[PDB]
């Protein structure tokens, strides 16, 4: 999830021309151009062409000028154009200007300028500046890959939300990747890190430095195993074990046999 922008910030039409060869609305006249700008974003091209679907987004701009102008909390001459899929870092960016009439009809021969690049562009670079000389105009702009918040990667498809709760302790560094906090272990971080020492073959815990034994073990370190119950005399190797001492004798290890 991410967003491509671009700051529009020269567009020169001397002649106030439009790409067909008309003028707008000797020169042309004092009635300029009504100017706005449409960005397509479509996928790789080696050969560019005109026509097509901007099939990784479109946005356009509202009128900012007559027939030249740079620019300079909406910002105007700045086209955003958010995306949910991996950005595929090579793109064909298509930009036109256009005359605006006033008419409820999409008039196509109202077109100014139209210019391509084709190109690649990652989130980690800033603005990139393009220059763009037409039959008619030259523009000026900048252009930018941004991924959202707690987004990352070239992709701006990798996630990462810091969390502290039932599902993990973790925050997040540079790239996205998951920073365990202090006491947990694990791709997740939902796994803790019991206290040292604890043999973890007869050991576990559900929160940082625990350390509790399972069945049959004891201890500290859970390293202790756990005797047949009553036994005096013997002593224990593996759970439940009850093994005497010389001359003692019976199950609980309490039969003097001297
Ligand atoms: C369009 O121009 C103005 C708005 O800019 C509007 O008042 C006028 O009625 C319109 N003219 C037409 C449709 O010819
Ligand atoms: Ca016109
Ligand atoms: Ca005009
Ligand atoms: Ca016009």
């Amino acid at each position: 999830m991410g967003y491509f922008e671009l700051q529009l910030s020269a567009l020169r039409n001397v002649n106030g021309e439009l790409l067909s060869g008309a003028c707008c609305d000797g020169g042309c006249g004092h009635d300029e151009c009504d100017t706005y700008v449409r960005v397509c974003l479509k996928e790789y091209q080696a050969k560019v062409t005109p026509t097509g679907p901007c099939s990784y987004g479109h946005g356009a701009t509202p009128v900012l000028g007559g027939n030249s102008f740079y620019l300079p909390d909406q910002d105007p001459g700045l086209v955003v154009i958010p995306f949910q899929f991996a950005w595929p870092r090579s793109f064909t960016l298509i930009v036109e200007a256009w005359d605006w009439d006033n008419d409820t009809t999409p008039n196509e021969e109202l077109l100014i300028e139209r210019v391509s690049h084709a190109g690649m562009i990652n989130p980690e670079d800033r603005w990139k500046s393009l220059h763009f000389s037409g039959h008619v105009a030259h523009l000026e702009l900048q252009i930018r890959v941004r991924c959202d918040e707690n987004y990352y990667s070239a992709t701006c498809n990798k996630f990462c939300r810091p969390r502290n709760d039932f599902f993990g302790h973790y925050t997040c560094d540079q790239y996205g990747n998951k920073a365990c906090m202090d006491g947990w272990m694990g791709k997740e971080c939902k796994e803790a890190v019991c206290k040292q020492g604890c043999n973890l073959l007869h050991g576990g815990c559900t929160v940082p430095g625990e350390c509790r034994c399972s069945y049959g073990w004891q201890g500290r370190f859970c390293d202790e195993c756990v005797p047949y119950p009553g036994c005096v005399h013997g002593s224990c190797v593996e759970p439940w074990q009850c093994n005497c001492e010389t001359n003692w004798g019976g199950l609980l290890c309490d039969k003097d046999l001297n």
